């Protein structure tokens, strides 16, 4: 009794978004265009299974798996769409389960903060930051979602839709969040397709 | 919806304290003596904005900024009292709180051990040891505080009242842990100014 | 007030669980033969006293020890098992406790997979693995347990057991991981003994 | 030990830190970080460990704040950093009269690698991207300034000054070691304008 | 320009042993390899030259990166395929445009080798605990070391050293000043192992 | 299969007993066996650097002394050898030089390329000092700072643990590994004085052996 608690398909992998998943990346690495799948699913330790399930369904490649004692997660990555669903599919068939179980993500925190400071962005710079560098003067917006993994498709969507500097996505936990800046403008652009694409 | 988890304010900071602190901090380093506030607010994602607004407010320095999800903390640093005191007061009025609304420390353990064995030193030094070292034969004081940001006063405090050794100073997390380390004696003298300097703030 | 969590008692480290144990280790190291206790204790504070009073009894040496705020877990190695137990019989004492009193295990997940794959070998290889490498192609058997340490008892166990490789022993924390490569017959052996291993602290 | 063990590999002056530069040098020192704007002494010496004879003199001698001090393998290097361009200036002054030397005595940098490269590889970029990256995200496709020197204290200025005269993203800037390695990219034009303000840059440290 | 560059490893590898690929893909920060994969390595100074190599190596075909890093002087990489032409046709490719040939190759100096036997606990447990990214050595084995210079060459050692016997990889450590090698077990299986890692050293000095 | 003629003996290095400090912080940083206060140490470092490993296993067949530190470094491998007995010690080294022809008075000789006190550290540079990969204790601005750096690396050790002996300082960090090694000390000035003059004192008396 596995049970799916995430699930987010990404069709294709923005410039920035695959730049910044390819830094963290600790299994096969995504590039640009790559097609991407994040599961969750209870308990933790079932996450293998469902990765030798997924890895042998199909053509598609291992990007990352972490295990907690209550959920663990796996990222899917293939230029093709299709080998891609593939094997989520055959995932879902395997414990029975299918895309509609999936936990929804609820936001819990959306905002935009204007002209950051040195000190500010300093630190926002060094502290598990895997993206770009937040220059001072610059706008920020900040997203938090649970479950975690909906941040991605949030930050993939941001990025379509305007010129802003990804500058980390945290996709793994309880708690995903998503932190990008640019100028105020682009920014608010930024920050609503974000939450739009939650929305749904 | 932000609110006050923690707020300490220290006068000023002590040499090893200041030693300590410089040693840990991600942002704008302290040195001997400057002032610093700590504050914890609820939830983790709005010390963004209470930073932002803290260093608008005045010429203070931002020495640390942590994310979880329940709570964020952040350490404020400046030569002048009334420059960290004020970021402070912007920063409680911005988000409709006060000193009394934080929550009172609630101290788990407390306790001095004498003459601290090799091997147990080892340990104590290397497992994210930001302090000085330990040595074999000292004596040591250990103290768990909740929440967290307290020890720092307890810590400040008996430096001043003793002469002791700072080892570890954990102010992060829902947890804060003091380590001092020295001659028996000393280390009393530090355990029960630590001890005051908490129940101060329990009572306040 | 301080209670006893997890009491884990190995006679005799085998070869892989020595190898393993010294390579994560972060005090004195274990070698092969030597005999090792490893406790559970809480509040987590309570870990030092109990380690100053374990190292004051005997010869034993330290090699690890963790402070979470639920409790603590340290580990003893000794080449002579009566060393060891003494070790215990001296904390088990000095704090009212016994080993019946130890929480008994419980375990949420075993299972062997095989025919693992190359992507899946460097996920495990590269995620804080301390053990030997796993190879696509091998059968995996993992077992997950809380309390954590207990972990202990079933590798090696395991180990006496069967041919197998040692990948991770994750005995800290609130729940204990253990991840085993081989053939399949091996690793289906090694299974089985690591969950007689567990079975029989649950009926102890 | 006497000042005249000391070499002088490295003394470069930034006149007004660039904003990526600033925020770049702000995470990756261990100092105190500095204000976009702001001017930067950065010196590199000889012995590694004489670095604290010059630190506790630049300090010593006026308000500059010390932005970085670090002993490498075989060097040591600092950076002083304070808005006012005189202030930092002076600091300098005071070390190279006091260890008997001067600006024109510095080491000369040579430029052991240098190239643009067009349209980074997806396999390319990603790697970039994965090896000890301080600094922003390279994307595949933008094309990319290479630059190594030795003694490494040049790059700074070098960095500096492309950013000065062009819309690059600074991916990083190692400063320290043997070698010296700055890496840009951007859009091609852009790109190759910030290439030629970097070997401007060196090659005036040369003919000095 | 090219002249500049040279040439310190060049090391081919016709197919990836089980554990060398598992080792690979452990500790290389680009693309994992599978089992079996054609593997061209190359070692390059100054050390950002490698940035030209790696670029011309993939422009020129399918070949994945393995491998990218700069050093303290050096740079290396490592490319990755199935198929052995696709690999030798990027270092073709390679050696073309920065005029250079196999046999320009610096050749590796063997800085140390040597055989122990019966390995004691202590001296396992340092082995186990410095910096290691291989499997674990256990007391009582015995241990092939070997040490070059230039540092790739111990790629090719190893790969050869697992084709020939039944040993555990322990560290491959291929970039440095030095490169450092270390295989254990039992002690004939160590004795072959190490014969064909020094077989596989002379045939690239005599190529 | 490898001579020992090739073998370079960089640093042969004998601690009596091991200062509190410098047991501290040797079982701090090193990766074997953790030292008790008052036990000998043998400090060994070579060229080739793999060849540290034959050292290694000579040293302990030779003896009951334990590995309390091995590694391999850029260009050097180094390791130490503790036990409570000096004599136990001593005959581990006995047994390593005889079998790699060698013997004391064949160790490269410590060349010092920079020493220096520098008193009254300011805060600024005090607080990079305690955050330069620390691994020994604080540094307190206004402390005065003993400093020496030698070549080959592990002499540094000999000297941290005589000024320890002669003198009421901190120790900061002992560097012992590397192309250089770096012993960092501080304290009260004239304790600082009297510790740096024990210090060079040790290293020539190598020198001078």
């Amino acid at each position: 009794q596995i049970e799916l608690r995430t699930y987010v398909f990404l069709d294709s992998l923005q410039p920035q978004l695959a730049a910044y998943m390819g830094t963290v990346s600790r299994g096969f690495l995504p590039i640009p265009g790559d097609s991407c799948l994040w599961m969750e699913v209870s308990p933790g330790m079932a996450v293998h299974r469902v990765t030798d399930i997924a890895l042998k369904a199909s053509n598609v490649r291992l990007g990352q798996m972490i295990v907690e004692r209550a959920f663990g997660s796996l990222a899917l990555y293939h230029k093709d769409q299709s080998t891609v669903l593939h094997s989520g599919d055959v995932v879902l068939d395997a414990i029975g389960s299918e895309v509609r179980k999936r936990t929804k993500p609820s936001t819990s925190w959306t905002e935009v903060i204007c002209a950051i400071t040195p000190d500010h962005a300093v630190l926002i710079n060094r502290q598990n930051r895997s993206g770009s560098m937040i220059q001072s003067g610059m706008s920020m917006f900040i997203l938090e979602t649970e479950p975690a993994g909906y941040v991605l498709k949030a930050a993939n969507e941001a990025e379509k839709s305007a010129n802003i500097t990804i500058i980390d996505v945290k996709a793994v936990g309880a708690f995903g969040r998503l932190t990008l800046a640019g100028k105020e403008g682009d920014v608010e652009e930024a920050a609503a397709a974000a939450i739009r694409a939650i929305d749904q």
